[PDB]
C-alpha cells in the first residue's frame, strides 16, 4: 500500500447554520506520495496547474481521489496543482469550499458547545492499496477567534482510522476496509447577545405578570393578564426562528413555557379567588397575600429547570 | 437481457421539507453485470476514476445510464469509479446527492408517518436488453435513527417491476416495458415539539377564552373577548409557515377554527343575554351559567375533531 | 423541408409559484425524423446516449436543436438519447426540467382558473428547413390530480402554428418563419384552504365589527373600534404574502378593505351620534338602531364587490 | 476595423426586483459582419448550431466576443448559431437571459418612473478593430404591456457611444477606448396596489388619530393615544419589506411619520390640557376645540411633504 | 523570479451583507510579465480569447494562477483574454464577480465605518519563481458614490507584502513564502434610515412611556404600562433582521435595552407607590413628582450609553 501524508489547512469557518447543522469549511488540503522516479526539465520539480493534470492522469499518472464523508452536496474544488520531482515524490494540493454536516445537540442552547468535523476517505482504493501515514491541521487562522459567535477553542484533534463497509462486500470479498482521517475542532457557543435579547426581557415580562395580584378589581385583573398573555404570545413568535425543532426542550423555551403557566396560574387563582366567597359576603386576605408565595416558589420551579 | 445486480447504500435522508415534499438522500450506488473477457495490467482487477470512464466508452465499452424517476432537477454526482476485472465482470459505482419527491398525506399532521420513496430505471434499455436481477439496500447509517424529527422505523423495502411506457410505442412498437426498481422506507415523525409549542398553548388560550362568563359586567366581556380574539389571531399567523396549504384539515388546523368558533360563539351568547331581556327588569341566570355546559360540550366536539 | 413528429411527456408539474407565475415541468421529449439510410451493427437500431451524441454531430451528423419558448432561465436536460434506425430514421430523446412562465390572471383568486403552456420551436431552421408534422401529449401521469392546490381538467390541447420574426428580417429576407408547438393543460384551483383560513375568520370579525353597537357606553365604542382596527391591520399584513400585487382588487382584498371601510364607518357614526345632540339634552334612539340596517346593506356591498 | 451591426429583440422583462435594483431581461442579439469569402456546400448559407462553432473557432474563423457590460452575474446564454454566407458575410445568433442592473431613483415611491438599460460592449477589441455600425432594437413583445407593475412607454432609445478606459492605458497607449451600444426603455409604475393598500388605511388611521379629542375623560384618551401608536407600529412593520433602505423619504414613509407625530402630538396636547389648570378648579374649552384646528394644519402638512 | 505587474480596475461594489459580512466586487483585473520573444502574425499583437487560451497552454505557454484569497466561493469568471506581442511581453486581462469576506466591527452600528479588502495572490509560484512588480487600482467608477447606504471615501490604498505559509513548509523547505496584494477601500456607512425609521421613533415611545406618571389611577397606570412593554416588544421584533448576533450591544440596542427597563422602572415604582401607605390612609406626592427626575436621570442614563 501506498503511504499517503495528508496535510489540512483550515483558512476560515463560517456560515454555521444551526437549523441544518451544517458548516461551511473552506480551505487547502496538500496530500503527498512517493513513486517511481522521473525525468522533469531540467533538475527542478515541475508544477502543474488545474485543467492540465488531466493530460498527465490520460498518460498514465496515478492520482487518487480524495473525498469529503460528511459533505451536504460537492465541494466547491476552486483551483488545484500538482507538483512532481525529480527524486520521484508527488504532491496534489487543492482548494476546497464545503457545507460540511455533523450531529449537533442543542441541549443547553444558549450555552452550547459543539464540535467541527472533517472527513475525509479515499473513494476508490481500501487500506491495501491507499494508507494515510499521518496527518497535520494548520488551524492557526482561526486558532482563538470569534467566527460569529463561536469560540474556536484549543488546537484540532486528529485522527486516523479504518472504517469497514458492507455493500463493497459483495465486490471485494474480504478487502473492504477504508483509511479514513478525522479533524475535529471544538467550538463554544458565545451567549452574550440571547443574553441581553432573550432571557432579561422574558424575566422581566415574567415578574410584571408577577405583579398583577396588587390589583384590588377583579375584571382589570383579567383584562391584564390577557394582556400579558398576548405579550408573551409575541415572544412565542419572537424565538421560532432562532433555533430548530427538538423533541426536548431548550432554556429560552423553558421561560416561554413558564411565563404561559404563570399566566394560566395567575387567572386560574382570581377565578378561584372570585368564587372563594361562601355566602357572598366574605373577602379574601390569605390567597391574595401570594405576592410573596407566587414569585419565590416559581424560582424553585426555575431551578428545576436548570438542574 | 444482461443482468445487472444493484445496490444501494443510504448515506443519510436530510432536508425533509413539508411544504413542497421533497427530501434529499445522499448515498451511493453500486451495480455490477458481467461482459466478455479482457485483458488487464496483470492478474488484477482495474480501476477508472472519474473523467477517465469516458475514454473507455468512447472505444467501445457498454455502460448504461441508471436514472432516478423521482427526482426533482438532476442528481448532484460527485465521483464516480469503474472497476474492471479480468473475467470479465464489470462494477459501476457513483455517489449521488439528490432531491427526490413523494407524494406525501399529512391527514394527522403532529403524528404523522411518511415514507421515502428512490425510483430507479434505465433511460434507453427496455427489459429485453437490461434486467435488474435484485437489489440490496444498506440503510445502517440510518437504521433507527432521529434526523431532525424523523424516526426511520424498521428495515428497508425493496422491489423489482416492470413498467410500460407508452410515449414510447410508436417508436418501440411492442418492447417498450421497463425493468424498475422501488426502495421504501417508513418514517414516523416526532411529535413532540408541537406537542409543547403548539397545542399546549391552544388550549390554554381556549379555556381562558371559556373563563369569560365568569364577568358580571357585560362590556368587560365584549372587551375581553376581542382582546382573545386578537390572540386567537396571532396564531393564526404563527402556525402558517409550519406545514404546505391542503383541502383538508389538520390537528393544529382545528383547534384554531375551533378557537375561532369558541370566541364568537361567546360573543353572541353574551348579545344575547344583553337582548335576553323581555321588559328590561329580568335578569340572566340560566344563560350564564353556562360555565359548565359552553366547556364540556366544546371538548366532546373536540372528540368529533378527533375521531 | 424535414419533417419532425415531436412527443411529449409530462411527468409532473409542481412548484406553481404564483408571485412570479412560474410554474416547473418535468418531463420527457421525443422528436424522430426521416434521414438517409445507413449501416448499423447487425440488423438492429443503434442507440448513442448523453456525451456520445457530440462524436456523432462532428462526423457529421444531423440532431436539429429545439428550444422552448417560455422558459425563464435553461431547461436542465438530464439524460438523453439517440436511436438510429438503419431502415434510416433517427429518434431523439430527451428529459428537461424546466420553470416555464404564463400570463396569469388572478381577477377571481380563490376561485381561480389558470392554464399552464409549453412552447417548443426550432432555434435555427424555419419552416422551409423543418417543418413539425404533429404532437401527441401523454399527460397521463397527470391526469386528473391534486399537485398542490391544482386539479389539472381534461387533456391536454395541442397546436402546430407558424410565427414570423422580424429580427431576423434583415438576415433572412424573405424566409423568417418558424414553425412551433403549443401544449395547455387547464388546471382550477382548489378553494378550500383560503374558505376555511381567510374567508371565514375575516366574515366573523366584521360581523363582530358590527357588534359594536350594542353598547350604550361612547368611550367604551371607541377603543372597541380601534381595538377591531388592530385586528384588521393584522389580517391587513396576514394576507400580503399570499398572491403577487396587481392593479386591481382580488375577493380576500375587498374583504380586507370592507373592514377597514366598516371599522370607520361606525366610528364616524358614534362621534355623530355623540354630536348629534342639539341641546346636549337629547339622546339617540334611531342612530343606535343601525344594528339592523348596517349589516345589511353593507351585505349588499359584498354583493356589488362580488358581481 | 469592421464594421458590426447588432440587433436586439426583447422577448420579455420580469423579476423588477426594487430591493437591489435588478431586472431580469430575456431575449435575443444578432450581431452581422462581412468577412472573407468562402466555400459552403451549394449555394446556400450554412449553419452551424451550438457546441460546434468551437471547431470554427479552432480552425480560425473570426467571432468576436461580446459582453453586456451592466449584468449581475454572467448572462445565461442557450442556443446559439452561427450563419455563415458564400459571399463572404456572418452572423452570430444568440440568446441571453440576465440579470441587469441600473441605478433607481425611487424619489416619488408609488408614482415610480424608471428606464431600463442594457450596455453591450466588446471584451477585447478597440474601436480601431470593432466599430458598432447600428443598432436596431425590436421590443414589440413588450410595447404597450404591464410586466406586474410596469407600464412599458413608447419607444426603446438606442445610442452608439466611444468608452475611454485607464487601466488598459499602460497595455494599450493610445489606442483604449470602446465602442459601445446603450439601450434604455421608460417604464412607469403602476401605483394602484399601494394607493388600495398602504395609503388609504393610513388616512383612515391618522384621521381616528384625530378623533380621540372627542373624548371628555383624560385616561380613556391616554390609553386611546396608544392603542392607536400600537397600530401605527404595525404598520410601520408592514412597510419595511416593499423598497429599499435609502437616505430620503418617500411617499408611505412621510404617512408614517406623520402619524407618529400625530399620535405624539395628541399625548403632550392632553397631558398640557391636564396641567393646564392654574388652581385645579379650571376647566378646558379652546384647547379642546382643536378638533377643527388639529386635522387642517397637519393636511398643510402634508401639503408641505407633497409639494 | 518574474516580475508581474497587475492592475485592478473595481467596476461596482453591491450586494453589502451585513449579516454574513460578505460584500460583491465587480471588476477588471489585468496582469502583465514579459517573456521570450515570440514570432505574431504580423508585426502585431495578438488576441487570444476565451476558450482557445487552453490551446496556448497546451503548447507550452506560461500563464500563471492568480487566486483572490478572501473570496467566499469561487468568482464568477467572465470573459477572458490573452494579449501576446512580437517583443515578448505577455498582458491577461479577465472579468470577476466575487463574494469577498472581511472582519466587519459593527461597534457603531447606524454610524458604522468599514473597508472592503482585496487579497490576491498566486496559487502555485512563491516569491522566487513570481514578485509582484507593483499594482495600481482605478476605482473610478464608484470614486464618490453612494452604492445603497455606503459612501466611498478617498482613494484606494494598495499593498504589497510577504506571507509565508506553514502547511507547505514540509512539501517546500526554506522556500514557501507567497507575494500577496492587498486592495483596502473605506466606506462609511449612510445613518439617514436608521436615524428616520429606528431611533425617532423609539424616542417617542419613551418619552410617552415617561409620561404615564401623569395618571392619578393606579390600575390604569398599570394597564397602560402593559400597552407600552407590548409596544416596545414589536420593536423588539422589529430591529432583528437588521444586523447580525454579536456578543455586545449597538446603538438601537441600547434603545430598546434601555425601554423594557424604564418599563420595569415605571411598573416598581408604581407599586411600590401603592405598597408605600403606612397605614393605609397617607397618599403619595415627592414619589409621584418624579416627572422631572424620572425622564432627566434617564437621560443621564442615555450619555453613559453613548459615551
Ligand atoms: C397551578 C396549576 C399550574 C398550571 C399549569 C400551567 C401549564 C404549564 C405547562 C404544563 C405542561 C408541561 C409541559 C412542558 C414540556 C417539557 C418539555 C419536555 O418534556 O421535554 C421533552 C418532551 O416534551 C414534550 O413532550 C412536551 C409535553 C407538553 C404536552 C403537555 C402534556 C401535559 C399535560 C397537560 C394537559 C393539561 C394540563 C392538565 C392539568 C389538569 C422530552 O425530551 P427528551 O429528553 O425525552 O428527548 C427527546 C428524544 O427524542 C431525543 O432524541
Ligand atoms: C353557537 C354558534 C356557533 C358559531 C359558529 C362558529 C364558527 C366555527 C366554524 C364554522 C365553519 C366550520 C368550517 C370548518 C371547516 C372544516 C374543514 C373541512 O371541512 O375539511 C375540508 C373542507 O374545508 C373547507 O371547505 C372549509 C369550510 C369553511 C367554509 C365555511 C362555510 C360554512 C358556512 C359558514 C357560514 C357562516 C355561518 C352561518 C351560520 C348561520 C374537506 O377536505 P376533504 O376531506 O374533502 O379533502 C379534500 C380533497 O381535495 C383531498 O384531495
Ligand atoms: C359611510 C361612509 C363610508 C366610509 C368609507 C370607508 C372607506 C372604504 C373605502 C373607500 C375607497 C374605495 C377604494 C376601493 C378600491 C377598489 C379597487 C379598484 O378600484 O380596482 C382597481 C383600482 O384600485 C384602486 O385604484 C384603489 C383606489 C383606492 C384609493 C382611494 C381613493 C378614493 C377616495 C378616498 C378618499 C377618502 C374618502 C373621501 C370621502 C369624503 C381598478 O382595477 P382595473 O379594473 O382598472 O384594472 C387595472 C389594469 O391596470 C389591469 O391591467
Ligand atoms: C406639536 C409638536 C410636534 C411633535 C413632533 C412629532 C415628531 C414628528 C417628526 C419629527 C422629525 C422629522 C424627521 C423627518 C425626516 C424627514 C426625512 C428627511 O429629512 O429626508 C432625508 C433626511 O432624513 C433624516 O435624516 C431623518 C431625520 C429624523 C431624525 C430626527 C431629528 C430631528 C430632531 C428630533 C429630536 C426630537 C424632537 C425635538 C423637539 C423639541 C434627507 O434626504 P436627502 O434629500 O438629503 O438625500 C440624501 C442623499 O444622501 C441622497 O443621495
Ligand atoms: C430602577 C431599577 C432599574 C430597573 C432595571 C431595568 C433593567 C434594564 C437592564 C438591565 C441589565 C443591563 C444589561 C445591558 C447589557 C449591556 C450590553 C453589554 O454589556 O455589552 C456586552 C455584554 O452584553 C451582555 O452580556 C448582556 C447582559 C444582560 C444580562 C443581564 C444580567 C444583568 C443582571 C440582571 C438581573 C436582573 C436585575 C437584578 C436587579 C436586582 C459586552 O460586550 P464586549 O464589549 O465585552 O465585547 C464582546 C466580545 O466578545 C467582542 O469580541
Amino acid at each position: 500500500p501506498v503511504d499517503v501524508s495528508v496535510s489540512i489547512f483550515i483558512n476560515k469557518i463560517y456560515g454555521v447554520n444551526t437549523l441544518e447543522q451544517t458548516y461551511k469549511v473552506d480551505g487547502y488540503i496538500v496530500a503527498q506520495w512517493t513513486g517511481k522516479p522521473r525525468k522533469t526539465p531540467g533538475d527542478k520539480p515541475l508544477i502543474v496547474e488545474n485543467t492540465q493534470i488531466e493530460r498527465w492522469i490520460n498518460n498514465g499518472l496515478w492520482v487518487p481521489a480524495l473525498e469529503f464523508i460528511n459533505v451536504v452536496g460537492s465541494p466547491d474544488t476552486g483551483n488545484k496543482r500538482l507538483m512532481l520531482f525529480p527524486d520521484g515524490r508527488v504532491i496534489y494540493n487543492a482548494r476546497f469550499l464545503g457545507s460540511f454536516s455533523n450531529d449537533m445537540d442543542f441541549r443547553l442552547f444558549p450555552f452550547d458547545r459543539q464540535q467541527f468535523v472533517l472527513e475525509l476517505e479515499p473513494f476508490s482504493y481500501n487500506n491495501q492499496q491507499l494508507r494515510f501515514s499521518d496527518i497535520q491541521v494548520y488551524t492557526e487562522n482561526i486558532d482563538n477567534e470569534e467566527i460569529d459567535e463561536w469560540w474556536i477553542r484549543g488546537k484540532a484533534s486528529t485522527h486516523i482510522s479504518d472504517i469497514r463497509y458492507d455493500h463493497l462486500s459483495s465486490v471485494q470479498p474480504n478487502q473492504n476496509e477504508f483509511s479514513r482521517i478525522t479533524v475535529r475542532i471544538d467550538a463554544v457557543r458565545n451567549p452574550s447577545y440571547y443574553l441581553w435579547s432573550f432571557i432579561l426581557p422574558l424575566g422581566l415580562i415574567i415578574a410584571a405578570s408577577w405583579s398583577v395580584f396588587w390589583l384590588e378589581s377583579f375584571s382589570e385583573r383579567l383584562q391584564t393578564s390577557f394582556t400579558l398573555m398576548l405579550t408573551v404570545v409575541a415572544y412565542a413568535f419572537y424565538t421560532s426562528n432562532i433555533l430548530p425543532r427538538l423533541p426536548y426542550t431548550t432554556v429560552i423555551d423553558q421561560m416561554i413555557i413558564a411565563g404561559y403557566g404563570s399566566i394560566f396560574a395567575a387567572i386560574l387563582l382570581i377565578i378561584f379567588a372570585h368564587h372563594r366567597q361562601a355566602n357572598g359576603v366574605e373577602d379574601d386576605l390569605l390567597i391574595q397575600r401570594c405576592r410573596l408565595a407566587f414569585p419565590l416558589g416559581f424560582l424553585a420551579i426555575g431551578c428545576v429547570l436548570v438542574i
